[PDB]
């Protein structure tokens, strides 16, 4: 199965769980991959990756890092024809004891840092490309002591309603995936919440990516693909 | 490639459209295909265009009588399902006011009642890591002039997914709802309406192992139309 | 007094939500048409309301006797300002025991009830008049043994966003209102009351009132510029 | 005749359009009202046209001290709060390609992170029974071209409702979103998009508030009531 073939692949956040389960099925399906990562932990994942991925070390949230990341993909590839963002961000803090640090990070990093991550991808983006940013179950969700992180997922999956009109014809689709938990005690709360009764695999969710990222989801575009095993969906 | 290998799909309403082109697409990922349709001469046509051994049976997937047919058929010649598409449709347009008795009636029968039962009745051959897709539509979520009756029934439609899941809990069986806005155009985002195969290819996601921890979902293949 | 003067109409108001909100009504300056399908129950539910409500013998499921409700009503007010399509139900089954029965009687009641309820009400239903039907959070969400009743209240909800553009210029808004858990054998139904209760962030089921209150301000001059919408009335429990 | 009698209302953002027109409706109804403006020149003017013993409090929501500061002076004068409507936000439009960290901070500044700290520094004063009323848009729900970060900024706003109950458990304060549509060349384009075929007027979403604000809505938490003329619900 060659289901990117041909296809330039750069992967934020793919150094480990959700965005290194994508980059390793990715690379299987043919593409040409670029990861970025932050520390190192890079290069043990491009070895276990293999497949001619590349690294590129690179604080997605900042924004000369993100101009530099982008030089070596247009040098090295020319294009890109998918993009998938994964952000980190994230903690627990109810109201009466949320932070300006725990704010501030969370949106520097699930929002701020996605927008730029994209706008600046713009000028390599070919035609029939797609943009997959990984949401959560929380966007849509009550969450205790989760607040912050829901609101900053909310933000992101509006990111895909309202771009697509922004980018009218230029044939660049743009989706967000939005994961329930998975494995990567309270995982036995979990899975109880859970119609199928089990928390999700990361390759679960690297399929559905794969999905959105692939020629098979050419109609699809502005959407939220829930997986979930269906927890958001009850 | 072979996303379907020795799965058993049936695939009702599928003369014609999307489930024509789902079935072709099943065939060709290596499905054993099961497809009704209501008229001969248009089942006999399809069963041929769509080849790979493919099976016809004359049935009209809203009567009780017949869907018992189907699976007896389906139970003597195969023995299970693992993929069921159930792609009932149809409707027209009437703005309330105008309003038939005859509308409400053909319009649920088909789109609603019938999809319950199709269903209902495939459950004892439904196999552990099986996949229920039920054909939506965007308007089961947006508003359209003169389309209430349709729109209303594919919203019940919908609903379908949520709660079918809860009644088959352990059972191993997945169920997603396919929405697909228009298809073979200035409203949607894309600029265009959507092709056969388009939805098809999002329909063999959602029948495939790629999608299985996606359940009692709505996916839209709708060029963003229902999304802004 | 904020029904001062208006013509009310709730189909299905001999008991909970539906009651209260004929209570309400008329406390509000309302002049109430009640429906019920049972002559003794419509009459002490007359009696509780009083202020000159005025009860009508109709079933939903009945076409024929909703022709009758709107003969009683224009030849006693001439007009409707709040139509109030409350009148439903449903019952428990499990997909594998789902009856023709259990999806008609419903679906008779919850969906093609109310098309019929609200189209026959047209050439009653005044400029500036508020159209109230009753949803429930079940028609957006998962619950066991419920899928024809859930199916039928997301069909209910669709008819809020649709017929609002069938009914352009008119005047005429369309909301759905939806409740949560409300409180309206005796010791099965005290533990699982508890059990709805725990899933609601409020900690507690809702009172009929509660909903009636609700109902108010859809019906009221209040939400003006609210039509095609649903409000929840559900201590949180469909938001989280 | 008197919805909010002997009720202690706190209204940010209360010097023009809807809030202006919610601290009216707020003070007919017999609450003792508390608002809050940027500019002092205007804030003594709303003040003036509100009358009923309405006070006015200078204080900007993307500044945490001078919020400390309004509620330092709500607690000195009234001890308490009973209704609190966060109107405070804005926002501006800029297509992806086109967007700028001054546009995404100062969006996010006021409308997410303002909002967030306005309701926390609120806790301490809100009252048994109290209903905190935030003002999102239909934009966060909807796709508009030049309008993603608003646009992501509301959906944040919309987010916070369903999480924030959770957090609150038992404290007996209820949250929701109010979420206006089109509101008074521009405005006939946008009238035309709406089935009730005209914009709402800023005493019809006061009017809505207020629902969410009494008693009346004493069974409704964590949702979001649009006043859209219909506009977000096609």
């Amino acid at each position: 199965t060659q289901r990117l073939n041909a296809k330039i692949a750069v992967i934020t956040g793919a150094t480990s769980g959700i965005g290194l389960a994508a980059a390793k099925r990715f690379v299987a399906e043919g593409a040409r991959v670029f990861i970025t990562g932050r520390r190192d932990v890079l290069d043990a994942a491009i070895a276990e990756i293999g497949g001619g991925a590349v690294g590129i070390q690179a604080d997605s949230a900042n924004l000369a890092e993100l101009d530099r990341l982008y030089e070596k993909v247009k040098a090295e590839a020319g294009r890109i024809d998918v993009l998938f963002v994964n952000a980190g961000g994230g903690s627990m803090l109810p109201l009466g004891e949320v932070t300006e640090e725990q704010y501030d990070d969370t949106f520097d990093r699930n929002v701020k840092g996605v927008l730029f991550t994209v706008q600046k991808a713009l000028p390599l983006l070919a035609r029939g490309s797609s943009v997959v940013l990984t949401g959560s179950t929380a966007g849509s969700t009550g969450t205790p002591a989760f607040s912050v992180y829901a609101a900053s997922k909310a933000a992101l999956r509006s990111f895909a309603r309202n771009w697509i009109l922004d980018l009218k014809d230029r044939g660049i689709r743009i989706n967000t995936l939005s994961p329930g938990p998975t494995e990567t005690g309270l995982l036995n709360a979990l899975a109880a919440q859970v119609p199928m009764g089990r928390v999700g695999r990361a390759e679960e969710v690297a399929a559905a990516a794969l999905f959105l990222a692939s020629d098979d989801s050419s109609f699809v575009t502005g959407a939220e693909l829930f997986v979930d095993g269906g927890s958001a969906q009850v």
